[PDB]
């Protein structure tokens, strides 16, 4: 087999009401030997909480095995390390893999809206800009809204590093012109550890 | 055993006729037990000579590596022809076959936007100019961004992005000082694509 180990999403362990969680995933289990084992830890704690999935019979005739470990929110923010202990017949040894989040000091966002170039103006539909710039660590969510109903015909880059350290990434949302011209409010709403209640929004209108 | 990755020519190379674009394929994990490695090139599945291939260079790690560069025309990869590079060599079970090309589909036409700072972002020492290039496929392009002539030092690109319409967009961010936007000087955002005129096109932007 092999075993990748994945953070939980930025917007789940912003929001208490949200579950964040830590992703076990095993794959190129066989048929011979299917019996995978898993043990988590929590700097080094044992913890007993986390759920297997279903198995999925991959198209390549092995199987795809996922524990699922929920985490507190403010433990995955200060810094803990999750160590998930895979064991398999098939394995010469268990396999462990690490995670935590990226170290160093929180920097707050900085969100620019930017209104479409006058040279798209031409177009049918527009596109609206949010620069997010400065921010560590490159953990970060971003939605757009109106009225505040959601938008959701945007794409988000990746964050991208920085030459300071910090990331930035900017989100598009594109609209049909008439709802610019007419002057309808868009929102580009930003979450991230560093900003004041971990949230943060700014309109763009014409 | 043996690894193989190939690699393809930088979007720049296969745009402009003085470059030259090439395909790398490179095979690491060589053992010492079996140290031959033999090359075969394909261009759409039809075997080509010219490659240059060098000789195996032993690592720290104790394996070999080893390269062969095929120089690929210009007109060839922008046509979409498949290179196959084949990689044999005694501990394998059989052959390993690697083939790359450009992104199959019908090329896009990038349009390109700059846009200013921000009005809040005018309080900051430095101000961030903005390129939005987007509707362009296949997703190889070239961004830069310049002043009076000369290359600005200071920008970062985005990778492309997967555009809900199949296409892609990016944005590119040039850093400036603040006073230099403000004594409008001129900026400008070059891009070079395959479905461009002369495969260039250039905005400015200036306060
Ligand atoms: C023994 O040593 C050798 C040599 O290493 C050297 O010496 C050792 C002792 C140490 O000192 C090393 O620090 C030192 O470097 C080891 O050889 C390495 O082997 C690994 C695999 O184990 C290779 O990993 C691959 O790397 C490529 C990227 O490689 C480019 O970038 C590297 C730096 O980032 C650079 O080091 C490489 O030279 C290479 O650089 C490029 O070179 C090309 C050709 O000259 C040039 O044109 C470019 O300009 C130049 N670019 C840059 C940035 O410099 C990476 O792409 C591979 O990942 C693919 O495959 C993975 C599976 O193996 C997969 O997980 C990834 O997702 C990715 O998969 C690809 O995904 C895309 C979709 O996005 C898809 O299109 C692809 O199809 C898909 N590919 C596949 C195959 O599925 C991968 O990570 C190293 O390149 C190689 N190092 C060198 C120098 O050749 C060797 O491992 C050691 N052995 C042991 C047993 O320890
Ligand atoms: C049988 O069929 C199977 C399915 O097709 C196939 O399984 C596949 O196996 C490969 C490994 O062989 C595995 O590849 C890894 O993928 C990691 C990313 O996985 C993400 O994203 C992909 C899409 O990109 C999804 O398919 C995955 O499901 C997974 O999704 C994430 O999962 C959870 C859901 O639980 C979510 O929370 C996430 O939201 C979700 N993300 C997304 C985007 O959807 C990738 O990280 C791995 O890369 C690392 O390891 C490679 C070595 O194998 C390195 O080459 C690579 O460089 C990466 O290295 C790490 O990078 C760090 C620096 O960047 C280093 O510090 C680390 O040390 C370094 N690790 C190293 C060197 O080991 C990796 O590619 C696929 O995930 C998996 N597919 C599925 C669906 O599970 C089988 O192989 C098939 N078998 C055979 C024999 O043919």
């Amino acid at each position: 087999p092999s075993v990748f180990l994945f953070p939980p999403k930025p917007k789940d362990t912003l929001m208490i009401s949200r579950t964040p969680e830590v992703t076990c995933v095993v794959v190129d289990v066989s048929h011979e030997d299917p019996e995978v084992k898993f043990n988590w830890y929590v700097d080094g704690v044992e913890v007993h909480n986390a759920k297997t999935k279903p198995r999925e019979e991959q198209y390549n005739s092995t199987y795809r095995v996922v524990s699922v470990l929920t985490v507190l929110h403010q433990d995955w923010l200060n810094g803990k390390e999750y160590k998930c202990k895979v064991s398999n017949k098939a394995l010469p040894a268990p396999i462990e893999k690490t995670i935590s989040k990226a170290k160093g000091q929180p920097r707050e966002p900085q969100v620019y809206t930017l209104p479409p170039s006058r040279d798209e103006l031409t177009k049918n539909q527009v596109s609206l800009t949010c620069l997010v710039k400065g921010f560590y660590p490159s953990d970060i969510a971003v939605e757009w809204e109106s009225n505040g109903q959601p938008e959701n015909n945007y794409k988000t880059t990746p964050p991208v590093l920085d030459s300071d350290g910090s990331f930035f990434l900017y989100s598009k949302l594109t609209v049909d012109k008439s709802r610019w011209q007419q002057g309808n409010v868009f929102s580009c709403s930003v979450m991230h550890e560093a900003l004041h209640n971990h949230y943060t929004q700014k309109s763009l209108s014409l």
